[PDB]
């Protein structure tokens, strides 16, 4: 019979690729359908370029793609409209904000699978050791704590120890970290939902100068090459006081054999001042049926299974990844395993989106501009002032004649 072929999460990041293969295999066994899993590069922008080769070819070789929250506007022509396959009641079981994100000119491109938000991981053992009772609420506090703890851990012989790790590589992940920096300084959303390119302002410039100030000081020099996993690996070995990352890192750090099991918490990322907005960049992945799949019915069935209550539950319990169904946030087993889901749910609901809605099919060009200009600040090539001016000009060229 048919072989349903799935381009799912990458095996190069955490456990999500192995887990998703196992879920697809379980669906295949449950339904008596042959399945195959197609692996991906780690970084989301590299994954998009891979999937675009299949789509440009109208290839029937992949039936189901796991797609980023930032992609619906780009990928819509390559997606089977799911709307006729779901009742309204089924659709209302997902957060409406994500269903809306996934809907482009009325086409339901994809089902919400798991959401994501940037958060602050912190070593609570080390905060206590050094006389701190809460994680930092301001970036100034984060810097002061990092400097003091670093000075002590280094003095005590840990030459690998750093204050903060984050995603500073030139790729999409830096756009996510930089939106948090800019927004949490009162610098705006880089491109506002109404289309105003707002990034050339002194608050955004400051945010980027501050991040430069970390590099080689409280963060490693090499942070300018770090993606999710490079950051995670320094953190997880016990060598960083703080890390900015997504929720998936929590389960991994609690696993048996993790050096930091039981030694950390999570909270909202800090901000420049009490009246700035909390910043957590909205991430997450959706499930798309290819417009080129020869087997739409079977592929839709698989996508509904993967998005189902019990599979999202398993994702939350085993991999600490965030459901797209509100009902899971009141499930006793989900909350017993991840009590921090309760405390941070509002942070997750208030997550700030990158400008994918307003940039539409041009988002990947806009994001490339953002990460390259930001990266040039982190490397010390440019100051924040110049970078936000240059970024404004690049985004104006890219979005010229684009209306949302
Ligand atoms: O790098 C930006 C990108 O980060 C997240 O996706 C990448 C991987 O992170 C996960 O560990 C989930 O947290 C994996 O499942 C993903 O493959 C984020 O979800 C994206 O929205 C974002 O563009």
């Amino acid at each position: 019979g048919p072989v349903i072929r799935v381009a799912g999460d990458s095996t190069a990041v955490g456990e999500g690729g192995r887990w998703m293969k196992e879920m697809v295999e379980a669906w295949g066994k449950k339904t008596g359908t042959r399945v195959e899993y197609i692996d991906s590069p780690a970084d989301t922008n590299d994954r998009l370029a891979l999937y675009q080769q299949y789509w440009a070819a109208r290839s029937p070789d992949v039936d189901v793609y796991m797609i980023d929250v930032i992609w619906p506007g780009i990928v819509a022509p390559h997606a089977l409209d799911l709307k006729p396959y779901l009742t309204e009641a089924e659709l209302k079981e997902f957060f409406p904000r994500i269903v809306q994100n996934n809907t482009i000119r009325g086409k339901l491109t994809s089902l919400p699978f798991f959401t994501d938000a940037g958060i602050l991981y912190y070593r609570k053992d080390l905060l206590e050791k050094y006389g701190y009772t809460s994680p930092p609420r301001t970036w100034n506090e984060l810097e002061q704590m990092a400097e003091r703890v670093m000075e002590g851990e280094r003095r005590a012989g840990n030459r690998d120890f750093w204050g903060f790790v984050f995603q500073g590589k030139p790729y999409e992940g830096l756009t996510c970290d930089a939106l948090e920096w800019i927004y949490s300084h009162g610098g705006g959303r880089i491109v506002e939902p109404d289309g105003t390119i707002s990034v050339n302002n002194g608050r955004a410039a400051l945010a980027l100068n501050r991040a430069h100030g970390w590099v080689g000081r409280i963060a490693p020099q090499g942070v300018t090459s770090y993606a999710e996993e490079e950051a995670r690996n320094v953190w997880q070995q016990g060598n960083s006081l703080f890390m900015r990352n997504w929720p998936y890192a929590y389960a991994l750090g609690q696993a048996e054999g993790s050096p930091i099991r039981g030694k950390f918490g999570v909270t909202v990322l800090p901000k420049a001042s009490a009246d700035a907005p909390n910043a957590a960049t909205l991430g997450g992945w959706q499930l798309m049926v290819s417009a080129y799949s020869r087997y739409p019915k079977e592929a839709v069935d698989l996508v509904k299974y993967l998005a189902s209550y019990e599979v999202q539950k398993d994702n939350a319990v085993r991999l600490s990844r965030l459901p797209t169904r509100p009902a899971l946030y009141t499930d006793r087993d989900v909350l017993a395993r991840n009590p921090w889901f309760r405390d941070l749910l509002p942070v997750f609901q208030n997550a700030v989106s990158a400008p994918s809605d307003v940039a539409g099919a041009r988002y990947n060009q806009v994001s490339e501009a953002i990460w390259t200009e930001v990266h040039s600040v982190l490397t010390g090539r440019k100051k924040g002032e110049q970078a936000v001016r240059d970024l404004e000009a690049r985004i104006r060229r890219i979005l010229r004649h684009h209306h949302h």
